[PDB]
Formats: structure tokens, C-alpha cells, sequence
């Protein structure tokens, strides 16, 4: 009965970091533009971008708090069935999904630093330029692949850990 719930967190938890890896990229991509537009320095143009991009930031930032609390949801049902079960390979998955969320709020810490950055170079086309944008921008690029950096080795680490959680899980099923 229980096994084929665990299963369903460990595939449920893949298509979160499906739908990261999408968002990831496009909000590279977006940025991109932002480089181009500012570049130009069209006024009309870089409203819109701006605009554009941190509403692709809200949903990035709202699938990244559900993987906190989904990894969280399989660490309770493995706990649970090691009460009563205690398969020696449950433990195994158990250990992984612990330092799953290491990774995952260690990086989550820099993601919300960046957040700050980028909010403070759309506040500063409000108010006059708080110093020459191309640095605030040149800062934000740098930054912005700092977390690109954490992003695609410790969010692919966790989908070849939870691949493997799944054809272990199979394995003991039919
Ligand atoms: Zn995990
Ligand atoms: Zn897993």
C-alpha cells in the first residue's frame, strides 16, 4: 500500500524541479534582453523587461519554497515505515532526502540575497541613478550566474539521487 505513496512524492518532487529548471532558464534568457534593452537605453522598453522579470521571479520563488516542504513530506512517510518496517533500504533513501534540503537551503539563502539586488536596481530607475546603472547591472549579471553556478550542480545532483530513489522503490515492487 505504502510504497507506491513513497513513489509518488519521489516522482512529484522530480516535475517541481522540472518546472524549476524551465523557469530557470527563463529568466537567463530574460536577462539577456535586459542587457539589450539597457545597452539601446530605451526608456519605454526596460519598464516592460523589468516588469517581465520579476514576475518570472515570483513563480520561480513560489515552486522554490514547495521543494523545502516536499522533501520535507517524504522524510515523514520514510521515517514512518521505518518504525514498523525498518528495510534497510528505506535508510538509504531516508540519509539522501536529509541532505537533499542541506543543498536545497543553502542555495536558497543565495537566492534571496540576489532578490534584494535586483529590487534595488528597479528602485533605482524611480529615484534618479543611484550610481552608474551599468554597474548595478554588471553586479546583477555576475550575481545572477553565482546562483546559476549552485543552481544546475546541486538542483542535478538531487534529480540523479531522486531518479535513483524511484527505480529502488520499483525494484521492490512487481
Ligand atoms: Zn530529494
Ligand atoms: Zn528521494
Amino acid at each position: 500500500d505504502y510504497l507506491r505513496e513513497l513513489l509518488k512524492l519521489e516522482l512529484q518532487a522530480i516535475k517541481q524541479y522540472e518546472k524549476l529548471r524551465q523557469t530557470g532558464d527563463e529568466l537567463v534568457q530574460a536577462f539577456q534582453r535586459l542587457r539589450e534593452i539597457f545597452d539601446k537605453g530605451d526608456d519605454d522598453s526596460l519598464e516592460q523587461v523589468l516588469e517581465e522579470i520579476e514576475e518570472l521571479i515570483q513563480k520561480h520563488r513560489q515552486l522554490a519554497s514547495e521543494l523545502p516542504k516536499l522533501e520535507l513530506q517524504a522524510i515523514k512517510q520514510y521515517r514512518e515505515a521505518l518504525e514498523y518496517v525498518k528495510l534497510p533500504v528505506l535508510a538509504k533513501i531516508l540519509e539522501d532526502e536529509e541532505k537533499h534540503i542541506e543543498w536545497l537551503k543553502e542555495a536558497a539563502k543565495q537566492g534571496d540575497q540576489w532578490v534584494q539586488l535586483f529590487q534595488r536596481f528597479r528602485e533605482a530607475i524611480d529615484k534618479g541613478d543611484k550610481d552608474s546603472l551599468e554597474q548595478l547591472l554588471e553586479e546583477l549579471e555576475q550575481a545572477l550566474q553565482k546562483i546559476r553556478e549552485l543552481t544546475e550542480k546541486t538542483g542535478r545532483k538531487i534529480l540523479e539521487d531522486e531518479e535513483k530513489h524511484i527505480e529502488w522503490l520499483e525494484t521492490i515492487l512487481g
